[PDB]
């Protein structure tokens, strides 16, 4: 069965809402740029709030090394997913502290043979880009498979919805799957129907 | 739906089984005279090489804060819990750092009634203790009942196995359930066929 982790978590509500209905792992954005931020001390109140046995994940864009390790033990996330162009150096670095999932646009297998540089992370595949933070009248998920087994574990993520996770899944077979605006009412409050529906056609309850 | 962690894990595949089955968190002792010990350095191994969204949880008993610590930093826990009988105020201090899971054993009203004590950390109710690490021909979960509104998050342990967690779950309705030997081949080690069980019983798949 599918993984689950519903980004872009604003308040505490839509996380225990999240938690409730299936969610693995939440996801609080500490890029500055993002409609969806969240400063660590209001991530920190809703952290120490969440039951055990759900991740807590900090997304970075080029944050520095040492930005990112105090974010990390002050609102106690479980792993950072660097979702910038951060250098296998840096990635190596703070994996050395805690566990780390880059993220890689895709858009063709050019960009699929970039990501196999970063193999030996968890990789999250961030399909169509820029535009938002993913989409596509699907993205054609069969140019995923061929380079499938060369990664340990892949999370799939952008565009996916209530309507498109399962043919997503069906495809790639990934550990994980991915969420934000696929789930949201508007920017930082999600739409709890939407969650659910998300989670139930993810993992097939 | 209820979480499940498979504790007692002491080896790779025992690990990776667990997770691929549908575990939401894994479990290394790190008390020395428990027949399912590991090193913190045979911990560290396996930790690095599961996915993310998996808890990875290290159950100390009255060891001192400071070795706890260490031990979860190496290891890059992701939760403590703490099965001994430390006090509230090493509790505290250790909740600074990483999430605590309190263990309490329970047999009776009044250890329920001590349980409460310790109300404002996820608590595990290790149930009919000492004997072994659980057990009973079903030890009474309604006695838990009156009780469950008391916590934030309750943990089910102690002798649950195939065969007696939907009944355990139906009556408690826990966040999470937790087992050890209950899904043992023999002490260390797994039996893959119980693992599946277990978790498709305790979760209705």
């Amino acid at each position: 069965m599918v993984r689950v982790k519903i980004c872009g978590i604003t308040n505490l509500e839509d996380a225990l809402f999240s938690v409730e209905s299936g969610a693995d792992a939440v996801g609080f954005v500490f890029y500055p740029k993002s409609k969806r931020y969240i400063s660590p001390e209001d991530a920190r109140r809703i952290s120490v709030e969440l039951p055990p046995f759900v991740f807590r994940v900090g997304v970075f864009v080029n944050e520095e090394p040492e930005k990112i390790l105090d974010v990390a033990s002050y609102v106690q996330l479980n792993a950072v997913q660097l979702h910038g162009e951060e250098p296998i150096e840096l990635c190596r670095k703070i994996a050395e502290r805690i566990l780390v999932i880059k993220a890689v646009g895709v858009s063709n297998e050019r960009d699929m043979e970039r990501a196999l540089n970063y193999r030996e992370f968890p990789i999250l595949l961030d399909t169509k880009t820029p535009e938002y933070g993913g989409s596509g009248k699907t993205f054609d998920w069969s140019l995923i498979l061929p380079y499938r087994d060369r990664f340990r574990y892949l999370v799939l993520s952008g565009g996916l919805n209530p309507e498109n996770v399962r043919s997503a899944i069906d495809v790639v077979r990934p550990f994980a799957v991915d969420v934000s605006s696929g789930v949201e009412a508007f920017p930082g409050k999600k739409d709890h129907d939407s969650i659910k529906m998300f989670i139930k056609n993810a993992k097939g309850l």
